[PDB]
């Protein structure tokens, strides 16, 4: 399985945040 922070690696790279968003900083 996997257990990260919020739940999974969502606070890193799940779908939305590729970097921050991706090109724009957010």
């Amino acid at each position: 399985g996997n257990d990260y922070e919020d739940r999974y690696y969502r606070e890193n790279m799940y779908a939305y945040p590729n970097q921050v968003y991706y090109r724009p900083v957010c």
